[PDB]
């Protein structure tokens, strides 16, 4: 997150962590049991760390689960990334408390204009690099898919929104990839791609998570 603030503790309860030995990707956990995240966080020996806000510091209120199973979008393209969704089944169901807590899955599209909570441990530098241990949040509105596809021509599929700002300096970044974008009580964006991080005419693309409610659903009651 560059340009945004401190959270604080707990209080964005189902962003997770993918840990495989460091922390490496976001998530979002919306059941006791599964995590969506983005499908190019993919890799093996994904730990899943819940209740987390200082990732190097135990506090009181983690829980480290190992995934079960993973199931990148059976359409994903890592070239353009299109479908950049992906589903982890965690071994032992996550205990559900108040710091520790599903979001819910949309059931309508959020709107061009609708602002959004976009958290992760990704870099908080627009030129530059340093990663914080505690979770950045950024209020962010959601742009219209013609100032979208302007930005970037020619990669901006009905699989994908940009949210942001046009003038720069607060963006999403490498390391906040698979986490949440939150409108409304609703996960409606995974944090994807974006063409470096804060820099003006070069809002962050996110996954369009109203698409894959169906896919995300129908998975779920079948693994
Ligand atoms: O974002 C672009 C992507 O959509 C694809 O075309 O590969 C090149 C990237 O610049
Ligand atoms: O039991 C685990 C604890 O030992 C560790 O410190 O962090 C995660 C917890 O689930
Ligand atoms: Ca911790």
């Amino acid at each position: 997150i560059v340009g945004g603030y401190t959270c604080g503790a707990n209080t964005v309860p189902y962003q997770v962590s993918l840990n495989s030995g460091y922390h490496f990707c976001g998530g979002s956990l919306i059941n006791s049991q599964w995590v969506v995240s983005a499908a190019h966080c993919y890799k093996s020996g994904i730990q899943v760390r819940l209740g987390e806000d200082n990732i190097n510091v135990v506090e009181g209120n983690e829980q480290f689960i190992s995934a079960s199973k993973s199931i990148v979008h059976p359409s994903y393209n890592s070239n353009t990334l299109n479908n950049d969704i992906m589903l982890i089944k965690l071994k032992s169901a996550a205990s559900l408390n108040s710091r520790v807590a599903s979001i819910s899955l949309p059931t309508s599209c959020a709107s061009a204009g609708t602002q959004c909570l976009i958290s992760g441990w990704g870099n908080t530098k627009s030129s530059g690099t340093s990663y914080p241990d505690v979770l950045k949040c950024l209020k962010a509105p959601i742009l219209s898919d013609s100032s979208c596809k302007s930005a970037y021509p020619g990669q901006i599929t009905s699989n994908m929104f940009c949210a942001g700002y046009l003038e720069g300096g607060k963006d999403s970044c490498q390391g906040d990839s698979g986490g949440p974008v939150v409108c409304s009580g609703k996960l409606q964006g995974i944090v994807s791609w974006g063409s470096g991080c804060a820099q003006k005419n070069k809002p962050g693309v996110y996954t369009k998570v109203c698409n894959y409610v169906s896919w995300i659903k129908q998975t779920i009651a079948s693994n």
